[PDB]
């Protein structure tokens, strides 16, 4: 059944949950962003209003088939009045087409919902500051002090004259990039960039990058992976079997291949800087495994929350074991007591 934190008290609506069937009561399904474990359920039978950006409203028409008629796209930083109650989307910094929900209920309570999100001290700056926060449905997916990691510039940084060295080095060799969702564009389209070349994918894939509205688009990207030197696969496919199989598919064209796996996070990062990272080899197959994330480390977290001050947060991840929970309670005791709310 629904679980309650997928649930906006005062209202009849959800949020991200399309896989319980008909939520009794539910008058509007809003959808944070396109990553499957939020979308889970929807297809073309879907005949519920669905609330959502643009961008996904983009992939919801042409990759799942959702009819035009129950998609409602709303413009960001707007006040909207959705069956009679006060919306506002914002800016996530996850994935494109990523939104945080505000909502003002009609007896004065309100209630944002991050989604997905990668805190940012630009999100100080935005609508939220206009007006207190009373509850807060908190993506706490890195809730713990170990999870660290860099800026996503410092990340790009060593791709780039990673990738810039090695191609300069040997013009024969071929870069691959892992995938299996939208996000983290930044990672293969800047390593293009600096190369000079277009990324070539799957035709599924490069359907899915034409629905995001990313500027010049037709200009990075391509189906033809005859005229690239940075190609995109499957993250199954990024291991060295895989890509030993890649290889040989190239027909002689390419001696080398440098892949890239961009991870959330992995536990060389509390001891390991940027600086010294390093790839796994065998024998003309090289995989960089690098922690490019779009969800908030624990300082970007613990910073937003401490700004905002709501009066009650409510965990949207890692809510399914009594240890984590407990765990995360204990954190959110410490800001407020540190911060003084
Ligand atoms: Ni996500």
């Amino acid at each position: 059944t629904c679980p309650f934190y997928k649930k906006i008290p005062g209202t009849g609506f959800t949020v991200d949950a399309f896989q319980y069937g008909v939520v009794e009561g539910c008058t509007a399904y809003f959808l944070t962003h396109f990553h499957s474990d939020h979308y889970a359920g929807l297809s073309k039978h879907f005949t519920f209003p669905v609330y959502c950006s643009e961008i996904t409203g983009n992939l919801l028409k042409n990759k799942l088939h959702v009819q035009e008629q129950y998609i409602h796209p709303l413009p960001l930083d707007t006040e909207c009045i959705v069956n009679g109650v006060k919306v506002v989307l914002l800016d996530a910094n996850h994935c494109p087409g990523a939104v945080m929900i505000l909502f003002y209920l009609p007896n004065g309570t309100v209630i944002l919902h991050t989604g997905d999100f990668r805190a940012d001290p630009s999100m100080e700056r935005s609508l939220l500051a206009d007006q207190k926060v009373h509850m807060l449905y908190l993506d706490t997916t890195y809730c713990s002090p170990e999870y660290t990691f860099p800026s996503q510039q410092e990340v790009i940084r060593f791709a780039i004259n990673t990738a810039f060295e090695a191609v300069t080095l040997n013009p024969h060799a071929l870069v691959v990039c892992g995938t299996y969702s939208i996000g983290k564009e930044k990672v293969f389209l800047a390593i293009a960039d600096v190369l000079g070349s277009k990324v070539g994918m799957s035709q599924e894939k490069y359907k899915t990058l034409q629905c995001l509205n990313i500027p010049e688009i037709n200009s990075l990207i391509t189906t033809d992976m005859c005229s690239s030197l940075v190609h995109l696969l499957p993250m199954m496919q990024i291991n060295f079997k895989g890509l030993q199989s890649h290889l040989k598919k190239c027909g002689g064209k390419y001696n080398q291949i440098l892949a890239f796996r961009p991870t959330g996070w992995t536990h060389s990062n509390k001891f390991t800087r940027i600086a010294d990272v390093i790839p796994q080899t065998k024998g003309n197959i090289s995989i960089y495994g690098i922690p490019y994330s779009e969800h908030s480390s624990y300082l970007e977290m613990k910073r937003f929350v401490q700004w905002l001050k709501p009066q009650k947060i409510i965990p949207t991840v890692n809510v399914g074991t009594w240890k984590s929970r407990s765990t995360m309670e204990k954190y959110f005791r410490e800001w407020k007591l540190e911060a003084g709310y």
